[PDB]
RNA sequence: ACAU
DNA sequence: CGATGT
């Protein structure tokens, strides 16, 4: 119904899927960029969306912030809820980095607690998420 | 089908 | 058009 403006919004950007993956988190109210991940040479859109949420969780926890996180990714929200990223991406030498980060993000989820609500950004009603890359 |  | 996901 109503955007919760006091929130963090995250999104992935890619060149190819699979392809080069990056992500960022922004203040939903102002668009201020709060974190950005260095591009990862090969990953999937959903792995990036998943890493972006988990990074958001870690970012907010470190700062003692109870703000919710918005993501537009049904998939990544579910993967975080499950603490398991069910990616189809082949595990080989060229995908090792993204899979290391995904594995480490799962590991963080399995060893830490959080109350952060992870909310679906309703793109159909509200337009593009504020963290979008514009491509 | 829906979400990317 | 192609790909990633539930
Ligand atoms: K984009
Ligand atoms: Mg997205
Ligand atoms: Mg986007």
């Amino acid at each position: 119904e109503e955007i919760i403006w006091e929130s963090l919004s995250v999104d992935v950007g890619s060149q190819g899927n699979p392809g080069i993956v990056e992500y960022k988190g922004v203040d939903t109210k102002t668009g201020e960029v709060l974190f950005e991940r260095e591009p990862i040479p090969i990953g999937t859109n959903n792995m990036g969306e998943f890493l972006a949420i988990v990074h958001g969780l870690r970012y907010l926890k470190e700062r003692n912030s109870r703000k919710p996180i918005y993501s537009d990714s049904q998939t990544a929200i579910k993967w975080v809820k499950d603490k398991k990223a069910k990616s189809t991406l082949v595990r080989n030498e060229e995908t090792a980095l993204i899979w290391k980060l995904v594995d480490e993000a799962e590991e963080w989820l399995n060893t830490h607690t959080y109350e952060t609500p992870i909310l679906k950004w309703q793109t159909d009603k509200w337009g593009e998420i504020k963290a979008d890359y514009g491509r």
